């Protein structure tokens, strides 16, 4: 598997790891080499991919985990489909979307990710899960248009059966930009699996603000921008982020021309209710799904 792929380009690098673009079986596949600093990312993943068999159209396609061992070192592969089109962060900055392809956009991470959160229940019935990271760089655009969620190495999973939850063991703290409020005060309630999806659907209203501004609607349309562009600087801190969503209770604004289209209207309120401080009062997974699935 892994001593069986061409590394052909690298089109990732980071404290992550990298991620290269391999030939295999003469098809191009996705190819993550995991940092030592990341280990246990990879082993969550690994689990979330392979033990619970993690598979649907708007979760990133899991291919293989693999171990290589060379210059006296222990290499972490995960092998996925590889998407031309990249992440929806770069997407959104190449192309301006119309009606159809900015729903597609949205409801397809909103199907991924009513599908982490829902459990499936039978014998070996997938657990509820939550992502953790949810951002525009971990959704990957495919050639249909609609998107799919990766990295799960901070995957969160819960049985109701058993009420037992998993938060497993990662050292990895989440995309400071995309923190709820509550991780950010550190309130959230670390116990309590709800939680984890609520964190999960505020950095879902972000994301969703970031796909609206580039729906074209009577000729205007906004520039690429990432939550918070406005108010924190490039690799925010902590303290950055608190005095944003805490201190000065702050949400990404929504466009005046927004209120000129049905369907970023809908999608304006869909997002605050993405965003409330309290984080009971946010939507769920499906109600968003089951909202977004109703424009038109
Ligand atoms: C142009 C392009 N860039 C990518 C960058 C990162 C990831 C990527 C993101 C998150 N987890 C992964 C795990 C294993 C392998 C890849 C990933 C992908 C899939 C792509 C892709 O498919 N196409």
């Amino acid at each position: 598997v892994a001593r069986d792929i061409t590394l052909l380009e690298c089109v990732g690098k980071g404290r992550y790891g990298e991620v290269w673009r391999g030939s295999w079986q003469g098809e191009n596949v996705a190819v993550k080499i995991f940092s030592s600093r990341d280990e246990k990312s990879w082993f969550r993943e690994t689990e979330l991919y392979n033990t619970v068999m993690l598979r649907h159209e708007n979760i990133l396609g899991f291919i293989a985990s693999d171990m290589t061992s060379r210059h006296s070192s222990t290499q972490l592969w995960l092998i996925t489909h590889y998407h031309e089109m990249g992440s929806l962060y770069d997407y959104l900055q190449l192309t301006t979307l119309d009606t159809v392809s900015c729903l597609r956009i949205v409801l397809s991470i909103a199907s991924g990710l009513a599908h982490l959160h829902i459990e499936i229940f039978g014998t070996q019935g997938k657990p509820a899960i939550a992502h953790r990271d949810l951002k525009s760089k971990n959704i990957l655009v495919k050639k249909n248009g609609q998107c799919c969620i990766a990295d799960l190495g901070l995957a969160v999973m819960h049985s109701q059966s058993t009420n037992q939850l998993d938060v497993g063991n990662n050292p990895r703290v989440g995309t400071k930009r995309y923190m709820a409020p509550e991780v950010l005060d550190e309130t959230i309630q670390v116990d309590c699996f709800d939680s984890y999806k609520r964190v999960d659907i505020w950095a879902f209203g972000l994301v969703l603000w970031e796909v609206a501004r580039r729906m074209v609607s009577n000729g205007i349309v906004e520039d690429y921008k990432p939550p918070f562009y406005d108010v924190v600087p490039n690799d925010p801190s902590f303290e950055d982020m608190r005095k944003v969503v805490c201190v000065d209770q702050q949400r990404p604004n929504i466009p005046n021309r927004w209120f000129s289209d049905p369907t970023l209207t809908s999608l304006a309120k869909l997002m605050k209710e993405c965003w409330y401080q309290n984080p009971s009062a946010r939507l769920t997974a499906l109600r968003i799904k089951k909202t977004l699935t109703k424009i038109d």
